[PDB]
């Protein structure tokens, strides 16, 4: 519905979030002028192929409905109904990367595991739609309470084909290659298998509470040689993936979530465990310290 979200009732406020192709605003919409604050998502550097690859996006979102799913609430069609925004719920917390650093000291690992729990279900929802994220990462999580994160982006988000069970990448633009599993290395395949692996990054992110060095692309780095550049980080990070070479246990990392970690990161793309797998773990885990 073009008529929702009327670009001249659609006030800037601040910026969220911003990269080399997009970024996020909180923006005011005021119809009667005299209005609820919103999240507002456009291109940066845009093309045809990156407004198709949006549309794609916007798409993606609008069909998702789950409570760990940041909701849509519609388009506007600016500048005279050629070009597009996405409109969003705001989450007043902001990314979960930044709200761990700035609130470690009140986070424990029964909170950690609270948020991996949540993270977890809407991935499981995300796989009944047979959609691919692509990119987990705690800087894609949004924290809207105490007690509620969500995935809160869908940029490199893919639909699997009808009769296979990956997407094959061609030209890869950005690719945070520290999250991904080693058949994307040197595949380009994509699967929930790949994501069970990222997410087993995003839980080594969780209980480093993004300390200064221990980021995944920080203890990668230094375990290939600080000094390596360009595809040879590439050509080595392969290698080190494939004979068993691992992000190191987190300072105070309890063995049993550590032992999950490892058990997604498995070359074996079969052998890993499965999202639901996952939630179960972890749940009972948290149930069994304290309901
Ligand atoms: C393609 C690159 S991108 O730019 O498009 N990209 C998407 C990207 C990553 C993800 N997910 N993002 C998304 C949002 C976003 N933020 C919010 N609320 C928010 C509230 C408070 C603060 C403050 C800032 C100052 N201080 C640190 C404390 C928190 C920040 C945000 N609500 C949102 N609803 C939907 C989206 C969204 C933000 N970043 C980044």
């Amino acid at each position: 519905d073009p008529t929702q979200f009327e670009e001249r009732h659609l006030k800037f406020l601040q910026q969220l979030g911003k990269g080399n192709f997009g970024s996020v605003e909180m923006c005011r919409y005021d119809p009667l002028q005299d209005g609820e604050v919103v999240a507002v998502k456009k291109l940066q550097h845009s093309t045809e192929e990156h407004l198709r690859d949006f549309e794609r996006e916007i798409e993606i979102l609008k069909s998702l409905q789950h409570d760990n799913i940041v909701k849509y609430k519609g388009v506007c069609y600016s500048a005279g109904r050629r070009n597009l925004k996405l409109i969003m719920e705001y989450l007043p917390y902001g990314s979960l990367r930044d709200y761990l650093q700035k609130h470690k000291e009140r986070i424990d690992h029964i909170k950690l595991l609270q948020y991996t729990s949540q993270i977890c279900k809407g991935m499981e929802y995300l796989g009944t739609k047979r959609y691919i994220h692509r990119d987990l990462a705690t800087r894609n999580i949004l924290v809207e309470n105490e007690n509620r994160v969500k995935i809160g982006d869908f940029g490199l988000t893919k639909v699997l084909p009808q009769d296979k069970e990956y997407y094959k990448v061609k030209e890869p633009g950005e690719s945070p290659i520290f999250w991904y599993a080693p058949e994307s290395l040197t595949e380009s395949k994509f699967s929930v298998a790949s994501d069970v692996w990222s997410f087993g990054v995003v839980l080594y992110e969780l209980f480093t509470y993004i300390e200064k060095s221990k980021s995944p692309p920080a203890e990668f780095m230094r375990m290939i040689g600080n000094d390596k550049q360009g595809q040879m980080i590439v050509f080595h990070l392969i290698e080190l993936l494939k004979n068993n070479g691992r992000l190191p246990r987190p300072d105070g990392c309890p063995d049993e979530i550590y032992m999950i970690m490892t058990e997604c990161w498995n070359n074996n793309v079969n052998q890993r465990p499965s999202f639901r797998d996952l939630a179960l773990r972890v749940d009972q885990i948290r149930d069994n310290m304290a309901g």
